[PDB]
């Protein structure tokens, strides 16, 4: 009954060299892994040391162009760099950047072996830069390679290809970019929570809405749970998954269950605007751990208030461990309550659970 952690130091070394105040900061992880060792955590868990994905392993999800550029960044001076970061939506880019994707991703890649081999139960993942905004072909939104997408083809690979993967995205923003990877894709479901504001909040497309099922063999396996017009919370995100999350997760059976796990819908985040507690996320946390066999890995992604990601974050890794749910602090918001319901009217046909 063992939880795997991985961290490296070296991931911090990615940096906005114009802006040395932007909010995706190379001491978010440092705190987050800083936190877990203040309350005796770390000692906890069994390190699973970080490694460089491959350029193969890279193009399980993306273009041997994309590769390429952001390859080549290594090697760029300034002037370059800044020309190119620029012509994406979100991006900075430093010599380091692709070098600590491919650290984010290998660190991911070495946990999930160590789940499916039965090494560890489960495992929490102290990576930046962030996966998923990454697209096939380009990088976006703080991310450049898919970590999240990547890590659940890794796990096909070293098992069976239709390995039944479960993404439960709960960073505040759309991972648009792992929407479109398993698009068309039944081995991995993608469920997310986030932001919407009628597409009005990043990534600002309606690619995020609940209507967007899945294409193909994939229809149904693609849950896009939107939120509008209200600061949502503990009640709300404890409703989504009572009603949504976690019964058409049953359903699926995942094999694995990976966690987009960004904090930015933290209370306290400067960017998110919502209000979800580190004993919200705990409970969420607790919730997938029955999934599975408990074989959840806990990737970081978004979240920009050191405090809150270091105090959400080490909450989550605490239940892994084994640790008992804290306690929680409502009437759910009104829109939050027509959200679900839209979402249980798409889905209603794919999982008869609903
Ligand atoms: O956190 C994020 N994505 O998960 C994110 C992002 F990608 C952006 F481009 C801008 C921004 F303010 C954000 F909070
Ligand atoms: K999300
Ligand atoms: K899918
Ligand atoms: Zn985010």
């Amino acid at each position: 009954p063992i939880t795997g952690l991985v961290y490296d130091q070296r991931m911090m070394l990615h940096h906005n060299m114009w802006d040395s105040h932007h909010p995706e900061l190379p001491q978010r992880i440092s705190r987050i892994f800083s936190r877990h060792e203040e309350l005796r955590l770390l000692s906890r868990c069994h390190r699973i040391p970080a490694r460089l994905a491959t350029e193969e392993e890279l193009a399980l999800c993306h273009s041997s162009k994309h590769i390429s550029i952001i390859k080549s960044s290594e090697h760029m001076k300034p002037r370059d760099l800044n020309r190119l970061g620029d012509e994406y939506n979100s991006i900075f880019i430093s010599n380091e950047s692709y070098t600590c994707a491919l650290l984010a991703a290998g660190s991911c890649f070495n946990s999930a072996q160590a789940i499916l081999t039965g090494q560890v139960r489960n495992a929490v993942a102290i990576v930046r830069p962030p996966g998923h905004h990454a697209e096939k072909d380009t990088a976006c939104g703080f991310c450049f390679f898919n970590t999240a997408a990547l890590t659940a083809r890794y796990a096909q690979s070293i098992t069976r290809e239709s390995l039944r993967v479960l993404i439960v995205d709960w960073d505040v923003h759309h991972g648009n970019g792992t929407q479109h990877i398993f698009e068309e894709d039944d081995s991995v479901l993608y469920i997310s929570l986030h932001r919407y504001e009628d597409g009005a909040f990043f990534p600002n497309s309606e690619d995020a809405n609940y209507d967007k099922v899945g294409l193909g063999k994939g229809r149904g396996y693609n849950v896009n749970i939107p939120w509008n017009g209200g600061k949502m919370g503990d009640p709300e995100y404890m409703a989504a998954f009572h009603h949504l999350v976690m019964p058409i997760a049953r359903e699926f059976a995942p094999e694995l269950v990976l966690v987009s796990a960004g904090f930015d819908a933290a209370r306290g985040d400067p960017l998110g605007g919502f209000q979800v507690t580190p004993e919200g996320y705990a409970h969420l946390t607790h919730q997938l751990m029955s999934l599975a066999a408990g074989r959840v890995l806990i990737i970081l992604e978004g979240g920009y208030n050191l405090t809150s990601i270091s105090e959400s974050m080490s909450m989550c890794t605490s239940m892994l461990l084994g640790d008992s749910p804290p306690s929680l602090d409502t009437p759910l918001k009104t829109s939050a309550t027509v959200s679900i319901n839209n979402v249980l009217r798409a889905h209603a046909p794919f999982w008869s659970s609903l």
